[PDB]
DNA sequence: CGATAACGGTCCTAAGGTAGCGAAGC
DNA sequence: GCTTCGCTACCTTAGGACCGTTATCG
């Protein structure tokens, strides 16, 4: 239990580079959340319809699914379109972390760069991302969530679908279908670095 | 839904402000309810044994146990110790806040001051935060929260009974327990507006 | 006469949300 | 050759977590 600007060891910081880089090998997720108990000496959780519920409400509150576009030169037009779920947390916090990763039985918890001590769980893999994240929010966050993160929820949805008839390789799928999406769903169109301004200058772009 | 970067417009404040200004008057909470209910366009709500752990969650993340010690003049040692739940959550989001509120049976909602569309619901009349937030906390919230927002609940509840017992107008138990549990708490030492720099300098203006 | 309820104001990083690049793969 | 994986760096604001007074009330 780490206070107020105080940072995480480097030693640790190694060893979570380590056992990610271990899994990724073995694919063995079994040992993965063996080896992250032991570091962050977290207790166990059984996984009830319970604790699932608690999880629910807590992504209402603290975990994103959302769409990035950036330039890919070798990409089949000059641009990618990059769906995300993501769940940060400062350490002190990683046992609830570590109860989404039990429960969608995926993800990989990372330091989040610049932070003292902030923690973040992804899940970026298409598949995962339709079989365990989002049969989850329509199963347990649906029901009790906003208008805004429901809509969230379809248009994902809506993108992963359109991926598996493989709209990202056409063009009139693509720019009308795909790229909508991608721009209704920013929070920080806007921002410095962002691939793109707007919806046309990325559809003006797939061009 | 408003857009990032969209203020809550001023016909909505003005009339949450009224609303407030209704309860205050009347002490009518179920009317409370509905005035929220409609101003917002909120769907009305079944409390259920699953919307409770779904709230568990939501609050593990979005909700903050908190306690302020303050100078005050006119009190028996010159300051007061004051505990407060509060749960913060943007306009879009309202109908997770109403859910608490129709859970707890008691708090206010208002806009947070200086923000875009952020609400905050508080409660920090002492026999609710006994009576309703505490239990529910533990009934619900611990078992699955993080060692640390487990050991805040332990001490709120501590400064709670304290302040039944009366140990803040007994200089000895003001600085010798109540002043080292709010201590212990605290996560913004060192913020510009703090109202003690470290526990010494608030036990040395106590005596 | 006080305590404390009541409620606004303030601070400011841990949370949200994005983009880029090498290596690995249908 | 083009898409996807893993990991790292990045940007930006709604959250948390206080503090300051004045109304209320036994
Ligand atoms: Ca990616
Ligand atoms: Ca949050
Ligand atoms: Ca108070």
């Amino acid at each position: 239990i780490l206070k107020p600007g105080e940072k995480l060891p480097q030693d640790k910081l190694e060893e979570l580079k380590k056992i990610n880089d271990a899994v990724k090998k073995t694919k063995n997720f079994s040992k993965y959340l063996i080896d992250l108990r032991k570091l962050f000496q977290i207790d166990e959780v059984q996984v009830t319809s319970e604790s699932k519920l608690f999880l629910a409400g807590f992504l209402e509150g603290e975990a994103s699914l959302n769409i990035s576009t950036k330039k890919l030169a070798t990409s089949k037009f000059g641009l990618v379109v990059d769906p995300e779920f993501n769940v940060t947390r400062h350490v002190n916090g990683v046992k609830v972390l570590y109860l989404a990763l039990e429960v969608f039985k995926t993800g990989r918890i990372r330091h989040k760069s610049g932070s003292n001590a902030t923690l973040v769980l992804t899940i970026d893999n298409r598949q995962s991302l339709e079989e365990k994240v989002i049969p989850f929010y329509e199963q347990y966050v649906v029901a009790f969530s906003s208008p805004e993160k429901v809509k969230r929820v379809a248009n994902f949805k809506a993108l992963l679908e359109l991926f598996n008839n493989d709209a990202h390789q056409d063009l009139e799928q693509l720019v009308n279908k795909i790229l909508p999406i991608w721009d209704q769903m920013r929070k920080q169109q806007g921002q410095s670095n962002e691939g793109f301004p707007n919806l046309e200058a990325a559809q003006d772009f797939a061009r």
